[PDB]
């Protein structure tokens, strides 16, 4: 039943790291990546969340065609990439479009093929390899229930 | 003499149906189309209108090169696709860029070739063929005068 | 076990109908489609076949990213779109990349979702709607065994 | 030390002249160019400036990959294209991304190759050749110090 | 009645000057243009011609969507850009797709708007402005009859 | 003085690994990469070479704009990425366009910034991380003289 709006900052296939300045809603180029890598899925954040790192809760959205930076997509969670890096906690909720029956076979983390999960993991483990002062201390996939709990606490913190 | 601003939601060639949330101005992905079709022209709505269905009045803009979702174009009407579907009234005002002399030969509906009008009609008749609970009860091209009258009543309703 | 080379003429998303002149191997623009439609998959033909219509046997290839006109892909069949139209027999063998374990769950026609099969069918039923003298008398999905038999007889005829 | 935010209106390679309506922040298509030319760099304006013509101060940003219309980039100046045309003063501050060590060899106007400066000049001298009532009375490259002084007076005027 | 095959070397919108090595049929990058310009139409040459400069006769093809380098298009002439430059004679036959009724209103040079002809001329007059040792001594539009005569003598020379 | 023709198989930014079948000259999709990586430069091979692994000698070409698969570029070497992996020797000659004065400041390996060399290295070290049975035993940059010697022995072997 859980769904939420994701703002996509970075379309799949991008090496330009876009993002939003959350005070204004403007889209910003943070940087061009230093590695020859590209975002593996459309990437952004869940609107109206205050996450575990004090930032909006990040999201990955599986789509048949990418969007543009700044576009909203109603999404539902199917799992989460738990990661601790130099920022601190840096989890990414894995999502599919909400209300779209083409995605109904994808309900939980076991419904996403390992080839896809492994490629996503590889991106986050390596994309900052050529930036100084970066590290990854934990990176693991967890299930929809864990994802939903993180979204829930982050919605509550935003409202608090 | 009539001109108005159109916000383009969907560039020509798109199968992603973008959209604007009119309460906020945000661009949203409504859905990926279920048919192997693509918008035949840049598509969006006329700013500051309250149309016949209680929604902003839709517009099609003929252009030499598409824009991006959310971009404004000053436009003038040359005709209108009158359609009744499952939404109710669902007219699309056909437009060209205002103030651009390259378009001065296009003044009314007879100035747009049948091949183009027929392709536009085909899109709207078929793009929802693989969605349940959709229908098209009337679909016909009408002239600039009819278009202008619809814009006019919709500008008035918005202001009311 | 069956695999073959497909030459892709038309990448997914194209309204330019490319395609090969089989006497020379050159890529040709046949025409821009008359409907606001776009090829639903990468599309082309199986090399070294002489099909049921006396032409190379057509193929559809499911891919994570389209190719360019003229590119070869080693493919294996998973089913076939049987169609009779104004050309005569006009079957399209549905394929996935051969030797790619990411596709191992797709073995036969039941492994491709109805939403995808229906969209492909819709394309072939409608893309010539605005061309004179076109028709579709039969259009149905059949299984891998039927596909393989058609490939086999077409390889034999080419060699004969 | 000087840096500022540039809003890119027009990505490198565009013939669509996008954009910002400064009263609302909306992106608008001004026009399709009348010449077969394309913006030589990402192009836009410096936020929070009131320039010599009473408009926001224009900026060119050198980048490894273009952005989208409306995107912010933190930039630092390395020189300026001084031009007087039919608008009046129409200077363009030449910039590189701020805080990006890949650009540290570019500090002043002599660090940008003549081939690049000449191509940029050529664009501004010629892109309006097929529009009536246009002219260019002065077009010359000046150094970072001149650029910084113009930015400074324009920041002050905006604040005044 | 005249038609011929054009090989498109350079799609509309390109700054890469592709392309064919006529001895092999391979596509080559000649150079990236030195000016911030882009080919105004799809551009290439007429197959099986030996033109006035001893090279294949160049062609411009008006299309609703560009092709890829190396693609053939059956075309018919509607006029010609006569030019003398540093190569010598350097005429470009202006064409539309043959057998395509969407183009039937375009028969001769007067059927192509001045805005389009002027933009094409502008490209050829200026694209080599920043290359040494280039010049344009004559550049004028001529009619279909002149174009057809040039094609005819070039077909004859190729065969001779 | 050394120059040669490179056939580009893979444009910069690609995750499709194109590719040439050297017996026919056809372009083939080998595979979609298994990692979220993209070729860091245009990539291909030097024509008329028989390299150290018994295959054509691979090349990387620095360009302002990518080409298409199968396109020739006259190139000159400026260094080489020496690598031993599961294939055996797998060197990539680093090149710039020959005869193009915009590249005259790039003569040897020290003229290419470390950020760029490091990104290229990162690609080759990591792009097969999620393929079984792959390894990299040596990966280092060497100078133009080493590159030229490898090209020379490979031209000789091809001719032998």
């Amino acid at each position: 039943h859980m769904q939420f709006d994701v703002t996509i900052e970075i379309p799949k296939g991008q090496r330009n790291k876009y993002e939003v300045d959350h005070e204004t809603g403007r889209v910003r180029l943070d940087r061009y990546l230093y590695t020859p890598m590209a975002y593996p899925t459309d990437y952004g954040f869940i609107e109206d969340t205050l996450g575990d790192d004090g930032d909006p809760l990040d999201a990955l959205v599986l789509l048949p065609q990418p969007v543009f930076p700044g576009v909203l997509v109603a999404a539902r969670p199917v799992g989460m990439f738990r990661m601790v890096d130099e920022h601190g906690g840096d989890d990414k909720v894995l999502c599919v479009p909400a209300g779209d029956p083409r995605w109904d076979h994808v309900q939980d983390i076991g419904d996403v093929p390992a080839f896809e999960l492994d490629a996503i993991k590889h991106f986050f483990v390596h994309y900052k390899d050529l930036e100084p002062g970066k590290f990854v201390k934990a990176a693991d996939w967890v299930d929809r229930a864990e994802a939903e709990a993180e979204v829930q606490r982050s919605v509550e913190r935003f409202k608090a």
